[PDB]
């Protein structure tokens, strides 16, 4: 197998990878959503016990394993069919997440001019209802330059009624997303990048946009307003399931974990790697980029509710696109405008490239370890993945395409990344064992892993994972769009796709038994056992039917 | 490889595959929309110098090559992508062949009960609109109980506006498809059948059926008018380009050209086999049988518009419920309904399978000689084909399933398929060459075709075909289910739905000319010479680069 250069394995790098698309897009709206200060709190804690221990126990599987998403269940083929679980959520993502990147890249092409689109109205686009402050509602208050262009003059979403009309995709959109596939497609058909500039420039810039925007932020007018909501814990909303589920799909998307990026990214690493330090500097650096962007994005939402005199939990929109009005409109407030709004365009393309190639990655590096044709048939597998994903795409950029990206973001990537990493988690601490697990880091870094973690993975993480499946099959609630209640059969769709990814685990596990030649006691042998340790089946010598092995904590 | 039975082989058993759904459903309604009389000429004349030579020459390759769909062209690379795309083209066709069986299927639950559900209104379904004659339009006259009850009692058309709002699918649909597609499967995962009951039930049940409708129609009131009306010729519809068009594609669905079909069948026969015997029984057979149905058809036509009062042209409809209209009725006059409906019935789902399934071995033998992996996991294939078959279909049970339905049947088995075999008469005639042709058929039978087989293979199918497609791509018509304009939209998706198989020969040709190494006059010869004989490429001997290659004649 590849290694990874030496820039990229740096110390000073992983930040690099701390950033992602979630923390930058997912992670405000998610907030905004929540209230803020409440979302504070449940993201932290399944941060601290159970992002950070499946973080770290992700990276250990995947450098002891040497295997991608899938075949890392070699110690275990009844959890097998979680791997291609999670690759599928992985396409899951591309299917919307590589529509984000081309919406930003349009915003590249507005970017280019003296007058920036989304400052005023009388353009095209802006219907007679938009308002500019220079220059209404108390419900979602849609009529500002920056929603008129991002609603009207890039998703057209006044062509479309609901998710039963999505109508055409724009041609635009169309461009933009051929081109986002084109460079995906170009950047990875040679395999994985030991060193590339579009890894180096995404641990500089997020950063300096950042402090850009909290150093414009805290001298707006009327921020103090957001600053003071974003400080305020709301106990009601925590005593809700909601905020759980949104704070455990957060911090999912920012870590990796349950989409077969990280153990793919291990696979490739050393045999001495010291995962530890880096799951700490990832889970800090994550909580601490989370943390000023929820601030940078509140009093971005003071300044606007000041400025339009409108209140601030109905001053912008709760969906996908919220990081496209606020931080364009700041933008119109610093000196400069257009190279501000260039340098943040760019930085957004970057990161959500960088994003688009880790997780396609992860789908490719198992499918090949499945599949030693496709290993040698890169570029032609590799375009069949990238082109499934610019179709299936094709449906979000109609429209009415944001719907049913939305519809994907809640329901694809929902309660299925949980049951994966909750199946995941229990074949790893129960069927394989804690103490295996550790002896395999002990002998992999030279230490063995403390108490904590192993309570951790073997017992806290497992019934948060399965306290939040619980909460989201039983508490649900219907999708809106802020506006628009989604009708039952989208609900019925968005389950229906989300169990395509579930029912992978029950269907393998059929299968498993059913090829496996023999008697119950050695199906079940050859289901929980290792492939290198199957003579063991034949000496009736299996760890799984013995209660040390379930006590092992 | 396998071979067919005995049974199967014998000289009176070609006459059992000489049936086909074709035939018994969609011939009828093709004449029907043609006119009748006119639409004889062009059938009979495209079955006389483009199909029965064309399916002579298809089983000769399928006999001599002893490959699939998609192998066969091993004596010639550059045309491999025809292949895959009749073999899709064949998978188009159980998008909606399957969804033909399950509605009969319904009529088969309809059919044990002692008052049928298409004899009179006061039903469910039946609309206030419902007419009973035994108890009000010039333009189609849709208040029929027969038709009121397929559009919806069966259908449910009344619940969906065009095809824009298809809707959700009928749960009973719904159960009939799966029946369908579980004894689709149960019957092929073993492979070929050398004998079988269904094979040895649609040899005489299907002649049988047709005799007892003739000798119905010809003693019911009435049916002198469509009699009349069915040996009349009008030569303006001569005249016009979409009865040529309607000529062909029903030879190439009646005779199997185009879909992988013959070849798949050929591939199992043996080394002895005269095709041209079985060419010519085949094609006679067809054409008698089309004959008698187009005849029962307008006698019942003639019965329905004297019972009703409506005008032939205008008393029933021009799509794909035809059938379930006027064959129903008819067997409402004859004594004892229920026996004859069940029969009837019975024979429709039996001729139906036999179909399906004949098709789906085209797609399945053709695949599997291309990659042999799938030889062994025939289970697992055969379950891949007619998973992802029901699933695709399943848009076809909507409420306004018929549209896409009728959809499919115009576009994506429209010119592609033209396009596609005449791809295969150039790549045959042409490349290959007729003088190999023949000395391959004389070697396998002991005969060298005639001066007339000759000329048809390199000049007349050709240019036919050549001339059906360029007056199907430049006198293109709308679309219309006889009552509703199909949007432009609906237009390009059936378009690009045929180029989706017609391009795959230029990204064939392109790819078998970017993987071959060497410079342009090695890549052609790789290209256009067998494999078997790529040892003439190094000896620089290559017959069609010599001027008595293209002039062989
Ligand atoms: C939403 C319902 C789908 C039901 C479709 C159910 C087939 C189940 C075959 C199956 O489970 O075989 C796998 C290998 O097959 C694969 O690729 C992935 C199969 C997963 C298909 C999901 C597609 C979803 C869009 C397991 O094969 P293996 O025995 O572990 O290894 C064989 C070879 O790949 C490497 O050894
Ligand atoms: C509507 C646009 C599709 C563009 C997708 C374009 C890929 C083109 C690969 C290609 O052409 O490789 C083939 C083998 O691949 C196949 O299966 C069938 C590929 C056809 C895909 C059509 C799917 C349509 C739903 C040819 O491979 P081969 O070199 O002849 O033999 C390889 C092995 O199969 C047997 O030797
Ligand atoms: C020693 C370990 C270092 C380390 C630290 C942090 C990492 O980041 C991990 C995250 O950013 C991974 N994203 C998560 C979101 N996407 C998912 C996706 C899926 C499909 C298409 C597009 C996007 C995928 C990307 C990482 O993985 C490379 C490694
Ligand atoms: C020596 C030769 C004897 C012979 C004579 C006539 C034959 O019939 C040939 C036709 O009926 C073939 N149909 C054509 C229509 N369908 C297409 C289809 C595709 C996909 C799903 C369902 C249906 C496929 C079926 C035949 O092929 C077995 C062999
Ligand atoms: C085709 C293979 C790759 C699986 C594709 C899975 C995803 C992309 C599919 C599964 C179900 C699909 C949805 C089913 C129905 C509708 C309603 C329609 O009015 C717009 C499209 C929309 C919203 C579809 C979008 C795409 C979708 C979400
Ligand atoms: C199976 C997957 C991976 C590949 C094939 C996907 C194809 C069949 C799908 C993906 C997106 C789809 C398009 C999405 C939206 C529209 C707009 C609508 O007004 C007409 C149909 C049209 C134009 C669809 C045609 C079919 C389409 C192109
Ligand atoms: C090969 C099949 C299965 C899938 C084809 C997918 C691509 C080629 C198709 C699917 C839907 C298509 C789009 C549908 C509608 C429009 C709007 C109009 O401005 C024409 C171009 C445009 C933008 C089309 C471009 C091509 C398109 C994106
Ligand atoms: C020789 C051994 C390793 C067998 C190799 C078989 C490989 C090449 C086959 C078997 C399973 C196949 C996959 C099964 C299903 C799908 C989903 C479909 O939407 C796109 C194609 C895709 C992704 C197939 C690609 C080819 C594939 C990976
Ligand atoms: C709509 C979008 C997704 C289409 C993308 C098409 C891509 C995958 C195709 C189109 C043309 C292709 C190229 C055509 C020819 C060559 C030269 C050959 O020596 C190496 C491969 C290479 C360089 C191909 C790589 C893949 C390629 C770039
Ligand atoms: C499911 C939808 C998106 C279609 C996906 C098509 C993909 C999976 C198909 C299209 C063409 C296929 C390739 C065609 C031929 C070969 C050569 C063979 O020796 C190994 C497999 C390999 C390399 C195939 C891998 C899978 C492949 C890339
Ligand atoms: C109910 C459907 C839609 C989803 C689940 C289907 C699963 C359970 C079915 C579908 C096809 C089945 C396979 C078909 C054939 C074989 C070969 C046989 O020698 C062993 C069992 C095995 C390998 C089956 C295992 C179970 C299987 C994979
Ligand atoms: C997914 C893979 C297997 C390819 C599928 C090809 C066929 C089945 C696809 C290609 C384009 C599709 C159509 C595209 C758009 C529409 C309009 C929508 O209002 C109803 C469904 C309908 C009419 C689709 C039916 C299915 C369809 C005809
Ligand atoms: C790629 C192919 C072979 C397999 C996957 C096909 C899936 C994604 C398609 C095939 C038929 C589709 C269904 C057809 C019609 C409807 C009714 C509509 O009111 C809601 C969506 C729904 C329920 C679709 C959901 C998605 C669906 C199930
Ligand atoms: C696995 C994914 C990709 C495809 C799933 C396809 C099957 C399981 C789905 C697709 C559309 C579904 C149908 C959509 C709507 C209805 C109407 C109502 O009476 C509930 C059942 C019924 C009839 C559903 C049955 C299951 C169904 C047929
Ligand atoms: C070892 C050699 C022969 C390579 C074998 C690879 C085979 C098993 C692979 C390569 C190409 C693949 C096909 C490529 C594309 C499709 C269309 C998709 O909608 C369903 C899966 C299907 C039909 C794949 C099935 C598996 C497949 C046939
Ligand atoms: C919705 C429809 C299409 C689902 C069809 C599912 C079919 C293909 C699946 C479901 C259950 C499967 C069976 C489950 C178990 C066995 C026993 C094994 O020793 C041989 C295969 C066999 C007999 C499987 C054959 C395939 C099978 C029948
Ligand atoms: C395109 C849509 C309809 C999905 C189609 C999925 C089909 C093509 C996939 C699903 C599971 C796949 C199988 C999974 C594993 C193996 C074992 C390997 O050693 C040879 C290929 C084989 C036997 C695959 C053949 C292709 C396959 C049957
Ligand atoms: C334009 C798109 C959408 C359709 C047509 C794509 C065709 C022309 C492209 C897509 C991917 C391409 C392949 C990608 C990579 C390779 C490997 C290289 O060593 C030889 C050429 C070859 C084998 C290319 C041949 C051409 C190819 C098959």
């Amino acid at each position: 197998r590849e290694t990874w250069g030496k820039k990229i394995d740096f110390l000073l790098s992983v930040v690099g990878f701390a950033v992602d698309l979630a923390n930058v897009w997912r992670f405000p709206y998610l907030c905004y959503k929540n209230g803020g200060g409440a979302f504070l709190i449940p993201y932290t804690l399944f941060l601290i016990i159970a992002g950070m221990p499946l973080f770290y126990m992700e990276l250990a599987l995947g450098q002891y394993n040497r295997e991608g998403a899938a075949t890392v269940w070699k110690i275990c083929p009844f959890f097998k069919g979680v791997g291609y679980a999670v690759i599928l959520i992985a396409l899951y993502v591309g299917f919307y997440y590589n529509v984000i990147i081309a919406w930003s890249l349009y915003y590249l092409f507005s970017s280019f001019t003296l007058n920036l689109p989304w400052t005023d109205c009388g353009h095209t686009w802006n219907s007679p209802n938009c308002t500019d402050p220079k220059l209404t509602k108390y419900s979602k208050y849609k009529f500002t330059p920056a929603a008129e262009f991002y609603e009207r003059g890039v998703l057209h979403l006044h062509e479309s009624s609901g998710i039963h009309d999505i109508g055409l995709p724009q041609w635009q959109l169309l461009l933009c997303l051929m081109v986002v596939v084109i460079v995906l497609y170009f950047s990875l058909w040679k395999g994985v990048k030991t060193s590339g500039k579009v890894v180096w420039i995404t641990a500089t810039l997020p950063y300096f946009v950042l402090f850009v925007l909290l150093v414009h932020g805290v001298t707006l007018p009327g921020a103090s307003n957001g600053i003071n909501a974003y400080l305020h814990i709301d106990f009601y909303r925590l005593k809700e399931a909601t905020v759980w589920i949104d704070a455990a799909t957060q911090i999912f998307f920012s870590l990796g974990a349950g989409f077969g990026v990280l153990i793919a990214f291990a696979s490739y690493n050393k045999f001495d790697n010291n995962c530890y330090r880096d799951a700490l500097l990832t889970s800090s650096i994550n909580c601490i980029t989370s943390f000023v962007s929820g601030f940078a994005i509140f009093s971005i939402l003071g300044y606007m509710a000041h400025e339009h005199k409108v209140n601030i939990e109905d001053v912008a929109t709760e969906g996908a696109g919220l990081v496209f009005i606020l931080y364009p409109e700041a933008i119109s407030t610093l000196s400069g405008s257009t190279f501000w709004a260039v340098v943040f365009f760019v930085m957004l393309l970057a990161l959500g490239l960088d994003s688009s190639m880790g997780g396609m990655e992860a789908v490719i590096t198992g499918l090949a370890d499945d599949f030693q044709v496709l290993k040698r048939h890169r570029k032609l597998f590799t375009f069949g993945v990238t082109f499934s994903t610019f179709l299936l795409a094709l449906f979000c950029i109609t429209k009415g395409g944001i719907y049913v990206l939305t519809l994907l973001d809640t329901f694809a990537a929902g309660t299925s990344i949980l049951f994966a990493v909750l199946m995941e988690a229990i074949g790893v601490s129960w069927f394989y064992g804690v103490d295996r697990f550790s002896n395999d880091i002990q002998q992999m870094m030279g230490f063995r892993p403390g108490l904590y973690w192993r309570l951790c993975w073997k017992f806290v993480s497992p019934a948060f994972l399965l306290f939040v499946v619980v909460v989201s099959i039983i508490n649900f609630k219907p999708l809106t769009y802020d506006d628009y209640i989604f009708p039952p059969w989208a609900n019925w769709v968005g389950w229906g796709i989300a169990l395509s990814s579930m029912v992978l685990v029950p269907i393998y596990v059929i299968y498993k038994f059913l090829s496996t030649q023999g008697s119950l006691w050695e199906r079940l042998a050859y289901g929980i056992t290792p492939e290198n340790e199957h003579h063991l089946v034949a000496q009736r010598d299996i760890r799984q039917f013995q209660l040390q092995h379930w006590l092992a904590i």
